[PDB]
RNA sequence: GAAAGUUCACCGAUAUUUCUUCAAUAGAGGAAGCAAAAGUCGUAACAAGGUAGCUGUAGGUGAACCUGCAGCUGGAUCAUUU
């Protein structure tokens, strides 16, 4: 421990999930219009 | 002298069409967020939390996450060849 309750995830990791979601929602609509 | 009427130019309602631009709206299907707290699967975090922790980046994975490379101490070290 080195950091003080930051309770949601450890807070990198919940920036990757954002990251690798927002590439995919990109290409689909790239298409659809 | 002077009416109806003629012809040309100008101003131009209105309609139509083109371009431009703003506002508002239906919707198959797809994807997130939050509030509820006695659902389900695990145990990642807080003690060296039982693979120290965290940051940047890439890859992988049912999920919390895991692994490589380079950093920080907000460490578990303020410190051992005169």
């Amino acid at each position: 421990g080195t950091i003080s309750r930051p309770g949601g995830m450890r807070p990198k990791w919940h920036k990757k999930r954002i990251k690798r979601l927002k590439r995919r929602r990109r290409r689909m609509r790239q298409r659809s219009k």
